[PDB]
């Protein structure tokens, strides 16, 4: 089809990456990724990708927009991987992704990585992905007390001595994929003292624990597995619903 082969990738990304970065696989999800760098976006990438950009990021400062762009790549990429259609999804007044009929997905975008994943509703119900940037000894020790629960401070002791930016870069990533996998099925916001971090391996396995009452079904000490990858100086986490 003519046209949808007019929406080469704008140049501040690399091509959109179809690997799949994490540990276990997942059925019936398409991810892409890409890297980018703000400072090469131009100011036609928008009509050049053929992504319609709202109000907000038309004004916005040039390192929101290139991760709004990047972020939208993959997912538009994603999507048209999993079912052929080459559609973005809108911004909602709660700030999440407004996706298509019986899809659901996920975006993340960070220092110069997005990736989106996508999935159909009928095989996973939420979807949360989320990259971080290792977070150095200093700022994890500042940051340990608002990432972690007391729980969590006393169950990885160890850790929180020895690899102090691991742990903490990793609850911030589990508990923010978490709340991305969640939220479009309680729609409350809980943020992060309502969830605790239980266990976590090297092979990159997770779980993690609610700790307040979302709906009838994610009560309190509803537990979800999740997984995460650590390369490049950056984590990788993801939270899946059935
Ligand atoms: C959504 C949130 C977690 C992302 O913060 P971030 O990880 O620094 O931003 P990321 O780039 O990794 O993810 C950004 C994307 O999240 C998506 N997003 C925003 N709000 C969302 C929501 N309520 N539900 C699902 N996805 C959402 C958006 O698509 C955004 O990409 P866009 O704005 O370019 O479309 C953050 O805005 C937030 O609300 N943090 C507090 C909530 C939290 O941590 N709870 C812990 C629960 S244990």
């Amino acid at each position: 089809h003519m046209r949808a082969m007019n929406d080469r990738l704008p140049s501040f990304c690399t091509p959109l990456d179809d690997r799949w970065p994490l540990p276990v696989a997942l059925p019936g999800v398409q991810l892409r990724s890409t890297r980018f760098d703000p400072a090469l976006l131009q100011p036609g990438d928008f009509a050049l990708a053929g992504i319609q950009p709202p109000a907000n990021i038309l004004r916005a400062v040039a390192k929101r927009q290139a991760e709004f762009l990047a972020g939208r790549l993959c997912a538009r990429a994603a999507l048209f991987a999993l079912d052929g259609r080459a559609q973005t999804p809108a911004v909602g007044e709660d700030r999440a992704p407004v996706w298509p009929a019986a899809i659901s997905g996920s975006i993340t975008h960070g220092d110069r990585w997005a990736a989106a994943l996508v999935a159909a509703r009928g095989d996973w119900r939420g979807l949360g992905l989320d990259v971080e940037t290792l977070l150095e000894a200093e700022r994890a020790r500042y940051l340990h007390g608002e990432i972690l629960t007391e729980g969590e401070r006393l169950r990885f002791a160890d850790d929180l001595e020895r690899r102090t930016g691991l742990l903490v870069t990793l609850a911030f990533s589990l508990k923010e994929s978490l709340f991305k996998a969640l939220y479009p099925l309680v729609g409350k916001r809980f943020y992060f003292e309502h969830a605790e971090l239980l266990e976590w391996r090297a092979d990159g396995q997770a779980r993690l624990r609610l700790l307040t009452d979302l709906s009838p079904e994610w009560r309190h000490g509803s537990e979800l597995d999740a997984q995460f990858a650590v390369l490049d100086g950056r984590l990788l986490s993801l939270v899946a619903v059935g």
